[PDB]
DNA sequence: CGGCGGTACTG
DNA sequence: CAGTAC
DNA sequence: GCCG
């Protein structure tokens, strides 16, 4: 299936390195190049053939060929030494490249330097203490019980609540980095005020152990990012994301929350090429205009009762969640 | 060359 | 606003 | 990094 496996691995390493150093557009370019190589019907055999692939240009071709001809890749040996520390610190939830760079510049190089001397935000403290647990992907079966726990707690308040696990789970993966639960109610109204009760119920049984992003001052709270742990001996703490949306938003919210991230970006960039805007709330025939410039013209939602509607309105055929790794990847079936 | 998804918290 | 996240 |  992947005919250029030897080449992708090396480019990933390189990609990773730009990512932790904060060079994101460059990291973006690599990611796309890499998926394109993985998609290709055959080993790449010439520079020309490589350049012909969308997402692969001159610099990437040079490296691709260099690998194929000479077998390894020079540049992997000039990767700055800070990189693995930087990846280490960016693996703390709530710490990104800026924080990892600050930490590096004040001399920390291990998790101990962080624990014992770093200034940590509230979120980082939690990410640090669950560092290992949050690094481990969970099996699909743990995700199912996490989701059921949320669904039962919800359906105890209102049995008409719809709860669905999205993310990699809904794309059919075997393991999940974190569970993503989307809650709605078909009557258009009774999704309102749910979070207060749902979080309280989930806390009482001891299932939620820490909160990361949860603005509970707001009765119209839309999201919860926190930490759960299933009951029973030896269970790990897992990342849990819950969104509560109005039914009219369901299709767009389902699409967003199913992902993948690259898939959603490409869908969104497509919508904009066609004078629309795609968000987790809606698809909108929205457009700019600002007296010698551009701006906000919030341009009215197109109703999309299902995900198929969103695909149709963008000129695309429905894509099964399992085939939503990348938009530009066409699986046959 | 400039743009690269669109949005929600936290501090 | 900057940082980080989804 | 690549693309229009
Ligand atoms: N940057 C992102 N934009 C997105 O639109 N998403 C969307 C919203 S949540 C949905 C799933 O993303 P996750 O980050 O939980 O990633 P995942 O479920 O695909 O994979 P994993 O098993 O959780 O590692 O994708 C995620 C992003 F990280
Ligand atoms: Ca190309
Ligand atoms: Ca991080
Ligand atoms: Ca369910
Ligand atoms: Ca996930
Ligand atoms: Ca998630
Ligand atoms: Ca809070
Ligand atoms: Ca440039």
């Amino acid at each position: 299936t992947n005919h250029n496996l030897h080449i992708t691995e090396k480019l990933e390493v390189l990609a990773k390195a730009y990512s932790v150093q904060g060079d994101k557009w460059r990291a973006l370019g690599y990611a796309k190049a890499i998926n394109a190589l993985k998609s290709f019907h055959k080993p790449v055999t010439s520079y020309q053939e490589a350049c012909s692939i969308p997402g692969i240009g001159k610099r990437m071709a040079e490296k691709i060929i260099e690998i194929l001809e000479s077998g390894h890749l020079r540049k992997l040996d000039h990767i700055s030494e800070s990189v693995p520390v930087l990846e280490l610190f960016s693996n703390i939830w709530g710490a990104g490249t800026k924080t990892a760079q600050m930490w590096y510049q004040q001399g920390f190089r291990s998790l101990e330097d962080i624990r014992s001397q770093a200034s940590l935000t509230t979120q980082q403290a939690i990410g640090l203490k669950h560092y290992s647990d949050f690094l481990e992907r969970m099996p699909r079966e743990e995700a199912t019980e996490i989701e059921q726990t949320v669904q039962k707690a919800a359906q105890a308040f209102n049995s008409g609540l719809l709860c669905v696990a999205c993310g990699s789970y809904r794309r059919g993966k075997a393991t999940c980095g974190d569970v993503d639960v989307l809650i709605t109610h078909p009557d258009g109204r009774s999704h309102r005020g749910i979070f207060s009760r749902l979080l309280d119920s989930l806390r009482q049984e001891g299932f939620l152990t820490d909160d990361l992003v949860s603005q509970e001052e707001n009765g119209q709270q839309q999201k919860y990012l926190g930490v759960c742990r299933l009951p029973g001996p030896g269970r790990r703490h897992r990342r849990l994301d819950i969104i509560v949306v109005p039914y009219s938003e369901f299709a767009c919210a389902l699409l967003y929350f199913t992902g993948s991230a690259h898939f959603n970006r490409s869908m969104r960039a497509l919508a904009k090429t066609k004078g629309m805007s795609l968000s987790e709330h809606a698809l909108s025939t929205a457009v700019v205009r600002n007296t010698h410039g551009c701006k906000v013209g919030p341009g009215r939602v197109l109703p999309t009762p299902t995900e198929k509607d969103v695909f149709r309105l963008l000129g695309l055929p429905y894509r099964e969640p399992a085939e939503r790794d990348w938009l530009e990847h066409h699986h046959h079936h």
